[PDB]
């Protein structure tokens, strides 16, 4: 979980995890993606809509490219290819204990320095507010992990 030039020791491969994985769990990647070039940034959903492409709305929203994203379905077999498991959503923790026993000791929320709320089927602010949210929460994980 910390703590500084030893973090980057510790996790090498980031899971973001959110609900459909076509919203939120997609940007958050694409976020980390370009503040940690090295790291190895997937993502999955809970209840994805696998082999759906970003959703209109979260493919708008600053100016990253959402490429080649298609919506992964969150298993124990791929939680075991991966440092950290972030999450949107507290619920997403304790569907993670449900599905990934072994997993849980490994996860923390997304913006953990609050949750993320699930823009599916919102207005455009609602995904600015989030897209918000997913940026400073990217950049406070930046830090923390070099
Ligand atoms: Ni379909």
């Amino acid at each position: 979980p910390r703590g500084s030039h030893m973090a980057k020791l510790m996790f090498d491969s980031i899971l973001v995890i959110c609900t459909g994985n076509i919203c939120r769990s997609p940007i958050g990647e694409r976020l980390l993606r370009r503040l940690l070039p090295s790291k190895k940034i997937n993502s999955a959903g809970v209840g994805a809509l696998v082999d759906h492409a970003a959703d209109e709305s979260a493919i708008r929203v600053n100016g990253l490219c959402l490429k080649g994203h298609r919506g992964t379905k969150f298993t124990s077999a791929l939680a075991r290819q991966y440092d950290l498991l972030l999450v949107m959503e507290y619920s997403h923790l304790e569907q993670i204990s449900r599905i990934a026993p072994e997993a849980r000791g490994k996860t923390m929320l997304f913006g953990h320095w609050k949750e993320i709320p699930d823009p599916y089927r919102m207005s455009d602010e609602a995904f600015d507010s989030v897209y918000q949210l997913l940026e400073q929460a990217s950049k406070r994980w930046a830090e923390k992990l070099g």
